[PDB]
């Protein structure tokens, strides 16, 4: 559905239109770039619903919004607003350092970040409909996202090497998830939900790299709109994500991209 | 009496009138924002009784005032002034690092902060009429308040898991409170007094979040009056605290709030 | 004699007159505020005898002067000057880090600071006629003074719990004082000399707080004269010290005090 | 082929022409000096293919381009561009902190850095066609490059001292390479591929020093073009690399070189 | 001879004349205040002999000069200059951190600093004709000098408590001095040479304090000449040193001294 | 040949002429004061051969030049230039942190620094023709040079105390030198080559001090030429080095030297 797509962060209706025209499969509405806020020491929260609504009114692709980790009231509000997806985001200032939102009590689907298999499974267990890497937001450095997708893949493989079901159960207990969840992953060799790349995806090559590592899609941040040519960069990232294993196409969209970050 | 209400910090009579009009159940008189003072290294004490009295004269809702931890003479003075409640506040510069005020020797009711069950019970044992979270004053970050309310709830539940009354008694001894106090809490599953949210409540969503977590009311700080639209923000926070489990109402009051913190 | 009184630091003859008019029981002559000097890294010594004499000539209440810890020659000079009391003061730069002055070889009475029971007893043993808390000079934070008076009281009570006279004697040896001194304190439940509050007394409430904690009088520093209304503040502190147990009187003198510290 | 040659970093077509005229055996195309970028905290990536192509069009010697460690999509793009060599470079911001590129799946040859024998063998095992020291890029300090070439030589000699084939196999396992690779190196006393000097080569003397230590060629950085006389310096470095064992020639090219770094 | 006298640091012939007129028993010639130099990180050495000679030519009291610890050539030079005393001074930058000068190979007498009994005895053993405290030069804080004179006195007394000659010999070995030296001290209850106070003597009271603690004389530094009234201060210090146990005289010279340090 | 002489650092032909006229036995050509460079973080290398040659052409005394530690190519170049001595200098930025130059493969004589006996012997073993202390270059503080000459002397004496030739051999092994080298030193009681003082020699007295400590000559740095009177200072240092045991001569040359460092 969003599979194979690019979700783009947008801070205005006009940015959302550019995203849509470029071929984004969805847009992530936010009033403020948390990266900048974060480096300011400011508290970053759910965006003003009126701003999210102005973005929803400007495009016909799905709209996502972020809430603070554990902030189930921000989520209730965003859900009442009828956004299509809620990102329970570590990029905003966490509201609860112990508990994430009980996502399975909502009707709107959530995406959650994960750095490893344990995290991914706990998030899924809590009700996440979609997982993404945590990467390193606002840095334009793809290596954190790469590290997370590699780690989840590696841990899955390592768990498949355990030949005892008791050992498996002990791993599940350590992860704080139902053994049946872990066992399903080990049989299928993959998470039961889509896993998107997010955080530090700066170039078309970065996007294609994460797709080739096995991501189902990519989130790109506000860097797109700080580049000297946002429409061209946005379009190139979408093309790279679509044609992620076509080197000549990747060469063609990467050429003459102009000034980035 | 204040249950389900919002108490607002005010530094002038005109701010108190705004609080009253907005639907605040009470006002907390202070001559100086301790948050700013604190970051200045200044010593923050009881406010000048004349400034408190000017606030008392300007509204008909109850008025609270702060005194330094352990400062029983500041409390005697505030009590003679006939304020309605005394907040023995960690936000002011502590006067005694060992002993809190013997609040049960006063006729005026006290509110005290607590970070966990032990602290809450010691403060109640000393005579506190009301408990509030300590949160993180002046930061606009709700996570400390959330952490405290969660911790008290968790410790209560954990203590309910003990079956040895000797174990209970050992916990009470470690907490330095009468076992009968601890036992009453374990039976009722809750503190014998109201517990308010305080410190870092910045948005209507924050206020509702703490009510849903089981708080009985909320304190909001001077951030209200630093916002670009104080009356609107104050009103929205009161509405959210009242209708804390009505998402469409929460959506409505959160929309177009203007610039905060 | 000085019991129940306020001693005020003064740096000029005119300040001494204000102190006297306000009802101070004595004045503490000093040419320089050691608090400011201290924060300058400067060495603070006995004041010039000429400045002290100019203060002695301007009032008819007793005059005190400070000497550096261990500086028995400064004390011999101040004694020859005929001041009424000598404060061997940790606020000045210590002259001897090992030995305090042999005060019992002087005719003029000394006051010494103490942070705990051991210190108080050694100072009394050396010949101090009066003890005062060490508080935290120049900070306007009363909590150090409170801590010292609480500590002395607590240690006395703890020693009263011992019932081996051998244990008592072991405590006296650790404190480096004659067992008869310690035993006298344990029987009477108090020091054999007056104990005054000093260091960080900034408000009338602070003064009364220390009296209620059991001090016999208070020293106040140069903060009085940095306030926007010195005469009013000085008078209020004297009144609070006199009527330290009268809340309505305390309320009355604390009101509309103006800008402090 | 490149053996005995100098490869020069160039950031424009005109710099590439100078390199070629000076006698460089190849040029390393990069849009930005990663040294400067690095000290800016910026992320350094593959250069824009258009800038690389403009350099390829300006000279007839081979052109190299860098990709981030582990970034196999950048490499696929550069390969499609038909550069002659790909430098998987630790000077750019690493994309994968765990896995290097699977170089043996490409047709274009790669050069990789190595600090010791283990690193060199793993890079060769992954498919590197050429090894170079990692030196210390942008510092003009030759000692890191010297350290690496010395270390590889020393480790080879130390391994040649082992006479248990089991011990050899244990070393290969620790290095994570096939024992046959390690054994080949121990028999021939050298790596199976050319080893170039790179990082911190600032003077003709530095270039010759590394050749005498056994390197097969040298990479020089953008320092060449920051000197007061680039053509002269570039020519001198090429001459020194060619006549690395001829002291009078080395003297002649080192003389009157002008202002460096 | 110098016993009971004040030696004053002087940096010019005119300062030396003031010292002489004031009643100084000797002058210490130095071209630069090492205190200021020290805080500048500068290396402080023997003063230019021409400057020392200009001072020797301006007064008829003895002149001293400083050399760096261990710098026996500076001493040979000063000796050839015919100064009356050489101060091997820790205030200058040490030339030898292991060995002091072999003073007994010179004809001119040396003064050396000591912080404790061991140091004093080693210096005497090396040939020092006179000992002084090290104090804390340029600080105007007398407490270091007090500490050293107290420590030497205490260690002497403690050694007199040893009733075994073997124990004594073990102490001497630890001190690295001949047992006969230590034994002479223990019998006489004092050092075999005069011990002067030096470092941080700022007031007449300070000078008299050190005399009453048992010093045989005092060194005062350049602080004298930075005071608002050098002649008056110099004269007062000499009088205090002469009449060190006459309190009314000490009172008289300490009065109206003007601005110090 | 240089024994009993002063070698002076010079940065221009005119400075070299001054050195020559002053009686320097040799000059040390360098284009830059490494002391200043060092404090700038800059990399300091062999000087441009053209600047060295211009100095060689301006005087008829021997000329030395520095090369980086381990930089045998810089040495080959300087050797081809026909300088008289090569200083393998820790003052320049080391090129090899593991290996010094194989100096016995050169025809030109080398001087090397040493801090202790082990270092001196390894440098002699490698082929050094002359040893010098390392001192502390550019500081004008003679104590490091003093420390090194003292340490070498002390270690020689300590080794002479060993009676076990096996013990000797064990020391040689720890030092990484042939036992015959160490044994020759122990018999002769001295190094088999001249040992010069270097680093921090600022005054004529310093120079004489090091000669009396047993040095065979002295290196002085660029401090000479920063003094207010270079010719006078240079001449005084040469005279002091020549007449290093004549106090009245030392007095005469030390007088009225003007402003140093
Ligand atoms: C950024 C971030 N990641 C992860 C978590 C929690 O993940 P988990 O509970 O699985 O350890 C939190 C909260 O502590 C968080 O703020
Ligand atoms: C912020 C704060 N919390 C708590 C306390 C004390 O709480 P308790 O006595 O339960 O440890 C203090 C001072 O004593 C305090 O300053
Ligand atoms: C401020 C102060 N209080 C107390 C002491 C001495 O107190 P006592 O010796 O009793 O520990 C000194 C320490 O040297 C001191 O300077
Ligand atoms: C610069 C650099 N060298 C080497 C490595 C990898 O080398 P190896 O895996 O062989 O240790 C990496 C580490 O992640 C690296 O970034
Ligand atoms: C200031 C100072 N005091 C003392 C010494 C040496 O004294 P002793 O050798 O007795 O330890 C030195 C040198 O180390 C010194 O510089
Ligand atoms: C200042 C300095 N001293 C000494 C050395 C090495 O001396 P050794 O090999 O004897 O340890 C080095 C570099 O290797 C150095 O930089």
């Amino acid at each position: 559905m969003l599979k194979g797509g690019v979700i783009m962060d947008v801070v205005t209706p006009e940015q959302a239109k550019i995203a849509e025209k470029s071929g984004a499969c969805a847009v992530m509405a936010l009033e403020s770039i948390p990266a900048d806020m974060r480096k300011s020491g400011k508290v970053c929260r759910m965006s003003d619903p009126k701003m999210i609504k102005d973005i929803m009114n400007s495009v016909s692709i799905p709209v996502m919004a972020k809430v603070r980790i554990g902030h189930f009231v921000e989520a209730q509000i965003i859900e009442a607003l009828e956004v299509d997806y809620i990102d329970e985001s570590e990029v905003l200032t966490p509201a609860d350092w112990t508990h994430h939102i009980e996502k399975d009590k909502f009707k709107v689907p959530f995406v959650c970040g994960a750095k490893d298999l344990g995290e991914a499974l706990r998030r899924i267990n809590e009700g996440a409909a979609m997982i993404r890497t945590k990467g390193e937001a606002g840095t334009g450095d793809v290596s954190e996202a790469v590290k997370h997708i590699r780690r989840i893949t590696e841990e899955i493989k390592a768990c498949q090497q355990l030949k005892s079901e008791d050992d498996i159960a002990k791993v599940a207990e350590e992860m704080r998830v139902p053994v049946s969840l872990l066992k399903d992953v080990l049989e299928k060799g993959k998470l039961p939900v889509v896993n998107f790349a997010a955080g530090g995806v700066a170039t078309p090559a970065d996007a294609a790299l994460l797709m080739q590592l096995g991501c189902d899609g990519v989130f790109v941040g506000s860097g797109i709109f700080k580049s000297s040519n946002p429409v061209r960069l946005a379009t190139a990232v979408v093309e790279a994500t679509t044609h992620f294993d076509n080197p000549s196409k990747l060469l063609e969209v990467s050429s003459d991209l102009g000034e980035l970050m």
